[PDB]
């Protein structure tokens, strides 16, 4: 339907077994509603030793990954994928994902994900290879597997089919009704359903306030958030 | 050495192969530098059909994992680490990891790591098993195994044996010297390893300042990247 198509980069494919084998985007995977196909420099290299690093220009410690294998895996997925596939490379240096990002990212029906290895990668194929360069967040990682593996599961939210606000989600709360002591809120157990739905949005204006308050200042709040806010914070200060 | 043990409670174990089996951490598990245990929930089950999730106090449309089967599951896991393990649960609603906070993390000889499913766990659970609840971005997947893999990766670095400043990194080139007319900057040919040190901090600071110009403001620059960044803004105003 509003299928997704994710080409992948990568010297250790067989890692994507954890997105594609199991759960809910094992399920995405089996039904069709996600493809992931990946391509593995490796396989594109000629020596006999199936050389991917290199060293880089200037010196230093480090590898890079070595442009020709890489390359030629980019221009394989770029010819499977077809017309209007945005190429993304997984690093430190992009921009940070967050859920505004994941909502722009699963607009796309194909992407191919780049996941650096080494140092990473030659800035020239970032400039003639890449569309758009994306961090899953400020630290450091031994490859861009598991950040493409992230990016991946949370655009697979948004397909039709895969599943069943601004602010950071109230308490949940199951069996037994009593916990070490710890007892369920009344309110959940009135059947109320309008006692029970403010609640819940109170108690998530009271978390986002006392956790993330810079949350709070990106939103617009509705008079009844307004209300429940006010609330909660008097409630605080009481 | 200064070795990790990580224990792990999820319903998807296997996914964990992903960093246990694969690259640079899974070379540290081969070595004996990192250890990763995983308990499922699913085996502390009693009921026919292994039950594990349970259905929320106030209705809504999904459901919780289950509180006997994961808490026995956490209880499992404690007795093996014995004592000074830091239970943390991996959630949007934690602290947003970053790169100080992994290296405060990797401070810990023991963590275990608590994956929740479905639309999480039950507040008390938190409050009672719980230390602490850390987030990898401001984004929601569909479950905590990628964010604890990402973790137990990003603290992994920190591992003597594991391996061979607050700035994004330079621009790194290798081979070829021309790639589709682009050329590698002359001074990385140039063997003066004092001009390529300057080039590229020079590169990190004018990256660091056109990309991600909120993290200069937590940095207390040198006086070299003072005069350095100095420059770049300079050229880039010419
Ligand atoms: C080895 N490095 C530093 C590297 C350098 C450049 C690209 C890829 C890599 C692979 N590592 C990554 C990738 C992404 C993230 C992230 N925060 O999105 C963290 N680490
Ligand atoms: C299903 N949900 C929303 C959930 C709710 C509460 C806990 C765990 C989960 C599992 N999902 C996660 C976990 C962590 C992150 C993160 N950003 O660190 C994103 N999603």
């Amino acid at each position: 339907g509003s299928h997704m198509w994710i080409g992948v980069i990568s010297l250790f494919p067989e890692m994507f077994k954890a997105i594609t084998e199991f759960g809910v985007t094992g399920r995405a995977v089996k039904h069709n509603l996600l493809k992931v196909e990946c391509w593995n420099p490796r396989d594109f290299t000629f020596d006999k030793h199936k050389t991917v690093d290199d060293r880089p220009y200037g010196g230093g410690p480090g590898m890079l990954m070595m442009v020709q294998p890489l390359r030629d895996a980019i221009h394989t997925a770029k010819a499977a994928a077809g017309e209007g596939a945005k190429v993304i490379y997984l690093s430190p240096q992009g921009r940070k994902l967050d859920q505004g990002g994941v909502t722009e990212l699963a607009q796309n029906q194909k992407l191919i994900l780049v996941c650096g290895r080494y140092e990473g990668i030659d800035e020239r194929l970032i400039q003639t290879e890449i569309d758009e360069e994306w961090s899953i967040g400020d630290y450091v990682l031994t490859g861009g597997e598991l950040p493409a593996m992230t990016l991946i599961d949370a655009v697979a939210r948004f397909i039709p089919g895969v599943l069943g606000d601004g602010l950071l989600d109230c308490p949940h709360y199951t069996r037994p009704e009593v916990l070490e002591g710890l007892t369920v809120p009344p309110v959940l157990m009135s059947g109320h359903h309008e006692e029970i739905r403010k609640w819940r949005l109170k108690q998530s204006l009271q978390r986002t306030w006392l956790r993330r308050p810079e949350l709070l200042e990106g939103l617009a709040l509705t008079d009844e958030q307004r209300k429940l806010l006010k609330e909660a914070q008097a409630e605080h200060n009481s």
